[PDB]
C-alpha cells in the first residue's frame, strides 16, 4: 500500500464522459469537492509508471484504486480529446497559429518523457486531452515503458519502441493538426500502409500547411531512427515558429 491507493468510497462519480483510451471514462467527484476523471475496466490496466511521471503537460494521476473493479484518477479535461476538439465544431475556427501553439505543448510533454527515458508508444490525437485557454496534456500511459499508421515501422515490425519511434508518431499527430484531425494515409489500409511507407513513402504536405512545417514532419519521419529529430528541438521548433521560421505567414481559407 503507498500513498496512491485511497478507498473506493471516496470517490463519488457524476457523468458518463464516453470510452475510449482502454475504455470507459466518467466525470466524478473525490475527497467531498474535487473534479477528476475516472477511468473504470486483466488486471494489468497505465497506474504504475504515472506515479513517477509528474508535469504540467502530462495528465496528473491523482489515486489509485488497486482492487476491482479498479478505478484510474486523475485531472479532468474539460475540452475533452484533442482529436474530438480538431473534428468538433470548435476545431473549424481553429488557425494555424493555435495548432503549432498546441504542437508545442505536446512537444514539451514529450521532452519531459524523452529527458526522463520513457517511451510513450501510443501517441496521436486521440491519446491527448484539451482543456481551458487550449492547454494540451499528454496521456495514455497503460503501454509505457524505459495503431499502425501512427507507429514507426521499426516499432511496427519489430518491437523497436524507443523515444525515436514517438518522434515518428509526433509527425504523423503535425498532419491530424494540420488537418483538422483528418485520417492519415487517407484512402489506405494498415496493410498498404505498412508496406509503402517501408518502401519509402510519407504523406504530401497538407493543403495550406507550409512547406517548412512539412518539412519537420518528414525529420520525424527519417527511416533511420537516430536520425530523427530531438523533442527537445521540436518543442523550441514550434515554439518560435512564427518568427524565426514563418515570419511572413498569413492567414488562409483553413490554416
Ligand atoms: C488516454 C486519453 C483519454 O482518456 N481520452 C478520453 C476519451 C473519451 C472519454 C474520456 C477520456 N478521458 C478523459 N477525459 C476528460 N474530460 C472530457 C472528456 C470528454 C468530453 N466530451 C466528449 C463528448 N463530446 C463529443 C465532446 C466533449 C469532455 C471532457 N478528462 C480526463 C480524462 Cl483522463
Amino acid at each position: 500500500k503507498d500513498a496512491w491507493e485511497i478507498p473506493r468510497e471516496s470517490l463519488r462519480l457524476e457523468v458518463k464522459l464516453g470510452q475510449g483510451c482502454f475504455g470507459e471514462v466518467w466525470m466524478g467527484t473525490w475527497n467531498g469537492t474535487t473534479r477528476v476523471a475516472i477511468k473504470t475496466l486483466p488486471e494489468a490496466f497505465e497506474a504504475q509508471v504515472m506515479k513517477k511521471l509528474r508535469h504540467e503537460k502530462l495528465v496528473q494521476l491523482y489515486a489509485v484504486v488497486s482492487e476491482e473493479p479498479i478505478y484510474i484518477v486523475t485531472e479532468y479535461m474539460s475540452k475533452g480529446s484533442l482529436l474530438d476538439f480538431l473534428k468538433g465544431e470548435t476545431g473549424k475556427y481553429l488557425r494555424l497559429p493555435q495548432l503549432v501553439d498546441m504542437a508545442a505543448q505536446i512537444a514539451s510533454g514529450m521532452a519531459y518523457v524523452e529527458r526522463m527515458n520513457y517511451v510513450h508508444r501510443d501517441l496521436r490525437a486521440a491519446n491527448i486531452l484539451v482543456g481551458e485557454n487550449l492547454v494540451c496534456k499528454v496521456a495514455d500511459f497503460g503501454l509505457a515503458r524505459l495503431p499502425i499508421k501512427w507507429t514507426a515501422p521499426e516499432a511496427a515490425l519489430y518491437g523497436r519502441f524507443t523515444i525515436k519511434s514517438d518522434v515518428w508518431s509526433f509527425g504523423i499527430l503535425l498532419t491530424e493538426l494540420t488537418t483538422k484531425g483528418r485520417v492519415p494515409y487517407p484512402g489506405m489500409v494498415n496493410r498498404e500502409v505498412l508496406d509503402q511507407v517501408e518502401r519509402g513513402y510519407r504523406m504530401p504536405c497538407p493543403p495550406e500547411c507550409p512547406e517548412s512545417l512539412h518539412d519537420l514532419m518528414c525529420q520525424c519521419w527519417r527511416k533511420e531512427p537516430e536520425e530523427r529529430p530531438t523533442f527537445e528541438y521540436l518543442q523550441a521548433f514550434l515554439e518560435d515558429y512564427f518568427t524565426s521560421t514563418e515570419p511572413q505567414y498569413q492567414p488562409g481559407e483553413n490554416l
